[PDB]
């Protein structure tokens, strides 16, 4: 089998991007947050605290006729950006892009933090990273991706983001036609759950690549490009104007630059981030201070290539026995 949604981003910012998801009998559709950097499948519901709950779409497992409460399981879990959710667990019937698992393990929010309600775009959050991560108590529960693995003709998905403009996601199978040139394979270490790999180096706009290796995570969930310091430091230094304010939390530069472009390694192939993609606009409403895509990862304990780097390229996140993490241009 194989399955394929487009996925789009919920603001001009690309802050995220959202994948109608069918869950239940007869379906019901929820716009998720891909997220390779977690592990649980959860939706707002019609047991999300009623003052909790914003403009999202909820599920209600009561009016579908294949939900099964999961005795006794809970889960909750606390996201890198201090977010946080919890609730109980129903399995039932979820298909994405035409791929469907029976079964799933669909955690049902009893409670959402404030970041969540105040996001009316996004139903919930459907986890890709490893299912090692899941929060699912006492009996840990699988990602959609593994309990589809067997049933894929290959054992892959891949992500595919676009840059103001949707994109995709596809379960099973390699779109040959989604890419230029080749992909190059690089190795992940599933030892703290994630799909953790080492990049290679780094340049800044036309300079010279500074070959130095970087471990960090390929992770859809998050939207900036989170790097050492001393990375991050170099290239904001080619931006007049630009600083870190302590204020903000950030990062930032005048909104009258023009940004250079950022390149990543993969081995010894290179995946070029357009400087446009490294805005993420005025810090307030008619700010003429903006607010910066590369952001140091010293206060977080580990490098992250979030949306910035990845809508850069077509990734290929390879679940084979030995996993591996794929890169090509587009
Ligand atoms: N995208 C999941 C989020 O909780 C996350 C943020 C940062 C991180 F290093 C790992 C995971």
């Amino acid at each position: 089998s194989t399955g394929s949604a487009t996925t789009t981003p919920i603001d001009s910012l690309d802050d995220a991007y959202i994948t109608p998801v069918q869950i239940g009998t007869p379906a019901q559709t929820l716009n998720l947050d891909f997220d390779t950097g977690s592990s649980d499948l959860w939706v707002f519901s019609s047991e999300t605290t009623a003052s909790e709950v914003d403009g999202q779409t909820i599920y209600t497992p009561s009016k579908s006729t294949t939900a099964k409460l999961l005795s006794g399981a809970t889960w909750s879990i606390s996201y890198g950006d201090g977010s946080s959710s919890s609730g109980d667990v129903y399995t039932d019937t979820v298909s994405v892009g035409g791929l469907t698992v029976t079964g799933q393990a669909v955690e049902s929010a009893k409670k959402v933090s404030s970041s969540f309600t105040e996001d009316s775009t996004i139903d919930g959050l459907l986890g890709l990273a490893f299912s090692t991560l899941n929060t699912v108590s006492p009996t840990q529960q699988k990602t959609f991706f593994d309990n589809a693995k067997a049933s894929l003709d290959s054992p892959v998905f891949t992500a595919d983001l676009g840059y103001h403009a949707p994109g995709t996601y596809n379960f099973g199978f390699i779109d040959t036609t989604a890419y230029t040139g080749s992909i190059t394979y690089t190795a992940v270490s599933t030892k703290q759950g994630f799909w953790e790999w080492t990049s290679t180096g780094y340049a800044v706009g036309s300079g010279t690549f500074k070959s130095t290796s970087i471990d960090g995570i390929a992770d859809t969930g998050t939207t900036l490009l989170y790097l050492p310091a001393t990375v991050v430091s170099a290239y904001w230094a080619q931006v007049s104007g630009a600083k870190s304010s302590s204020s903000v939390g950030g990062y930032v530069f005048p909104c009258s630059a023009t940004l250079p472009s950022f390149t990543f390694g993969v081995g010894s192939a290179r995946i070029v981030i357009p400087g446009d993609y490294i805005d993420f606009g005025p810090i307030s409403t008619g700010s003429s201070s903006c607010f910066g895509g590369i952001q140091s990862s010293a206060g977080i304990g580990i490098n992250i290539f979030g949306d910035v780097a990845l809508k850069a390229a077509f990734v290929v996140f390879n679940g084979a026995t030995t996993p591996t993490l794929g890169f090509a241009s587009k």
